[PDB]
């Protein structure tokens, strides 16, 4: 009690929410699930090898791309092995272990990266671990130093009825029009049945006093079935509010409930989904319940069918399908892809059905003995699926992922908590389990966790508890390193928000505000700053002090700061300044989205020995609207070489990126790199924004390093027309008016390869997509989810895709600096 209550504290900083609060829930469940998950924390902290899990070696079972492969001679990687200062290089092949590489330096006469916590220990091949692979695609050589595990001892862990409501009436404290209530028995987002109240006239008071009978039996109820509750005024929603019918221990939800209900501000939003109350109870909308009760198949039929299984996922099933898929339902088993589409063809809100579709479940060889497909099993887990069992058969073949995975799918698993009906579910003990085995999974884990805590009133409640559940078991190590960050985020907080309001929007930054920032940083270190802190965007980067001269705020609107820190590793191979922006402004859950799709799509080129070249730089969002992002190095945008010879005064100039290039490329011999990575590094970006939709972008918001690496930024923004960014300056790095030329040749080659490439995972692409909009852009309809499958040409066969961005590019062709130059125009 002494120090459970110290540690309470201390979870509850690292947390910010505090998890024991009782003032907004009506029910046992978070506290219930908070129990629940001490059995499958402890399973996993039980079960962890206590060496693999303090080195967190980072590997992957993933082939070397073709790509890759084809920079080795004779299976020859030069690990240059350090001590102190005494540097010696060693040749091994890409199939040594660690281990023997180590057995073979003691012989011919643990391992950690050079100026990071990243070790290549483990039975794992040299060539399976990401350092390796990350070096050996940049070329660039393999520095480690020799020196002792670190301790795991630091990893330490401390009716046949109707059903029937009575709506008594809504209680609104202001109102500075009529209204009636909508009380509608949801499962999933299709509403089984629904009934509605008379209008009254609409006062800070309105009592109806009445029963809404509905037709569903009580028996008939499905678990995961919400009562959801809406306000409408005279015909608009104002309010909206859940409750699950069926409560945590499969108990018929019944008393007395007095809901504050969350604002509508003027679509498939997983908000609209969540069983949170509204914490607000002095301002918000309230309501008042009272719940008293308590064979062959002919052949055009199966391409009928085989027609419905081999459709999208946003293309809507007819009823006539449905039916379909039911009555043929054994038959559509043997088909994983129909398990969505199969699935959505029951009738939830009848018991026969139910027990049929669980005897349909009990059933499963071919979805068990099927391979991963994750675009297939992400479908099971979205909104249209509320069914334990259904959800559940989906977070069993994710059980079968590697850690490299995990990784790749991590955000949109986190997302995907919130389409949970019940707080304990499986995939959210599928993220504590995978966080509490490996370091880097858990350190993002915490991370996204503590994002939408920090930002989601609707979610930050079941997220807090599956946090809190992560923090008690991750050990004392982390838990240090936690506070670390935490602290040094919130300081570096302060000072930015204090700074933006210190100067107007339409000033910039002047003599007032470098002082006063250079002033806070110095004052923060001499303070309770910690000596190092992990970059939380990159957690191998330990960073140091800040190099306060070198820190200063950015001349915008929105007042972000550029900060550089000294690496606080000593082994650190360069000096060479850690930079990360802090920005309050913009709303980082999107970018991070965005960034996180992008990822996705370099893997998917991977799978076909292809690099497109991308810079997905690392973007976390730490609290409300505020974050940071990493900075790429000598880096510019394209505004600015246009700025550099040309003035701010529009009149885009074309060849000012070819001297640009020629200007920061000391030999010719990597010119040609920096123009072979331009040409990848575009059209990577061209069609990657073209099928996301955000292809159509200010060259300021268009990045690119010296070595010709080009990169979008600031996803922000856009979350008369053109597909893509392809502006005739870009043009002009290839070789061209309107004509041909070697490398832009290439680039259409490159691009097409990409596209296509894409379509072979439409289904993933759609779902990640639909996901994405769904949990983290308030701005849904189905026409802005709808989108992507005309971009990536849904129906269409491979040569009509392959000419469709074609002609996509002649658009960009055809408009030249018309669309960029309005831009500009966009300055009054
Ligand atoms: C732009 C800034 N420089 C940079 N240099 C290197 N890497 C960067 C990486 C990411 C970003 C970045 C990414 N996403 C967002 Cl939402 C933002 N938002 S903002 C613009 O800070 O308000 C920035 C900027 C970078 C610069 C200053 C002056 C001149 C030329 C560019």
């Amino acid at each position: 009690s002494e120090e459970s209550q110290a540690f309470q504290r201390q979870l509850t900083a690292l947390i910010g929410y505090d998890v024991t609060d009782v003032s907004n829930v009506h029910d046992d469940e978070l506290e219930f699930t908070r129990r629940g998950l001490v059995t499958p924390r402890m399973a996993e902290v039980a079960s962890r090898d206590p060496k693999l899990y303090a080195m967190h070696p980072w590997v992957t079972s993933k082939p070397l791309p073709e790509y890759l492969w084809k920079k080795i001679a004779n299976n020859c990687i030069f690990i240059v092995i350090h001590r102190s200062t005494t540097s010696q290089t060693i040749k091994v092949s890409p199939d040594d272990t660690p281990g023997a590489i180590l057995q073979s330096f003691f012989t011919k006469m643990v391992l950690r990266v050079c100026g990071r916590d990243e070790y290549l220990v483990g039975e794992t091949p040299i060539k399976n671990f990401q350092w390796v692979r990350h070096c050996l695609k940049n070329g660039e050589e393999i520095h480690v130093v020799l020196d002792t595990p670190p301790d795991p001892a630091l990893d330490e862990v401390r009716c046949d009825r109707k059903f029937r409501v009575k709506i008594r009436g809504i209680d609104i404290p202001v109102l500075p029009l009529t209204v009636f209530v909508e009380a509608n028995i949801q499962h999933g987002q299709q509403v089984l049945c629904q009934r509605r109240t008379s209008p009254k006239p609409f006062t800070e008071e309105v009592l109806w006093n009445v029963w809404l009978e509905f037709s569903i039996k009580i028996k008939d109820l499905p678990k995961g079935a919400l009562l959801n509750l809406q306000i409408y005024c005279g015909v608009q929603l104002l309010y909206y509010v859940n409750l699950l019918l069926i409560d945590h221990r499969f108990l018929l939800r019944r008393g007395e409930y007095v809901l504050h209900m969350w604002q509508i501000s003027g679509s498939f939003n997983a908000d609209k989904l969540t069983s949170a109350t509204n914490p607000d109870k002095e301002n918000s909308m309230s309501i008042s319940i009272l719940l008293d009760n308590y064979a062959e198949m002919p052949n055009q039929l199966r391409k009928q069918l085989e027609a419905i299984i081999a459709t999208d996922p946003l293309n809507p099933l007819t009823a006539e399908d449905k039916e379909l898929l039911w009555h043929f339902r054994y038959e559509s088993l043997k088909h994983p892809k129909a398990y969505p589409k199969l699935f959505s063809s029951v009738k939830w809100g009848q018991q026969e059905i139910v027990a049929k579709t669980y005897q349909l479940l009990a059933r499963r060889e071919v979805w068990d003995q099927s391979a991963l497909d994750v675009g297939l099993t992400m479908q099971l887990l979205d909104c249209n699926f509320s069914d334990e069992n259904v959800r559940a058969i989906a977070v069993q073949k994710l059980e079968s992922l590697e850690d490299d995975d995990v990784l790749h799918y991590l955000l949109q698993l986190v997302q995907a908590v919130k389409f949970e009906p019940y707080h304990d579910s499986a995939l959210a003990r599928f993220l504590l389990k995978r966080g509490l085995r490996n370091k880097r999974i858990g350190h993002f884990l915490f991370w996204f966790l503590r994002s939408e805590i920090a930002q989601s009133r609707h979610y930050q409640q079941r997220f807090a508890v599956i946090l809190e559940a992560y923090l008690r078991g991750c050990g004392t190590a982390m838990l240090h390193d936690f506070t670390q960050q935490v602290q040094v985020i919130e300081m570096l907080q302060k000072v930015t928000l204090d700074i933006k309001s210190l100067s107007a929007e339409k000033y910039d930054v002047s003599s007032q505000v470098i002082s006063q920032l250079k002033q806070k940083l110095e004052n923060l270190q001499n303070s309770q700053l910690p000596e190092s802190f992990r970059v939380p965007y990159d957690p191998g980067l330990k960073a140091g002090a800040l190099a306060i001269e070198k820190c200063k705020v950015m001349a915008s609107k929105k007042k972000p700061l550029w900060l550089e820190f000294k690496c606080a590793d000593p082994t650190a191979l360069s000096n060479e300044t850690i930079g990360i922006i802090f920005k309050h402004g913009d709303d980082l859950r999107q970018d991070m989205l965005i960034l996180q799709i992008l990822r996705i799509m370099e893997s998917i080129w991977e799978t076909e020995s292809l690099d497109l070249c991308l810079l997905p730089y690392g973007c976390i969002s730490t609290g409300d609207k505020i974050g940071m992002i990493e900075i790429v190095k000598d880096a510019t945008t394209i505004a600015k070489i246009q700025q550099s010879t040309v003035g701010n005064t529009g009149a885009f100039k074309d060849e000012v990126l070819n001297h640009w290039l020629k200007e920061k490329s000391p030999t010719e011999e990597k010119f040609q790199a920096a123009v072979e990575r331009f040409v990848y590094s575009c059209a990577g970006y061209c069609v990657a924004t073209f099928v996301l939709g955000i292809g159509d972008r200010h060259n300021d918001n268009i990045m690119i390093t010296e070595t010709g690496n080009l990169f979008h930024i600031d996803f922000g923004h856009i979350l008369e027309r053109v597909p893509f960014v392809l502006t005739p300056d870009f043009l002009f790095v290839m070789g061209t008016g309107k004509k041909t030329s070697p490398h832009f040749q290439k680039f259409q080659d490159i691009c097409v390869k990409a596209y296509l490439a894409l379509r072979h995972h439409t289904n993933l692409l759609i779902i990640l997509f639909s996901m994405m909009l769904m949990t983290g852009m308030p701005q849904t309809s189905k026409e802005d989810i709808e989108y992507i499958r005309d971009a990536l040409t849904v129906g269409k066969n491979e040569e009509d895709a392959k000419k469709y961005f074609l002609d996509q590019i002649e658009v960009c062709r055809d408009k030249g600096w018309t669309v960029q130059f309005n831009w500009f125009l966009h300055l009054v």
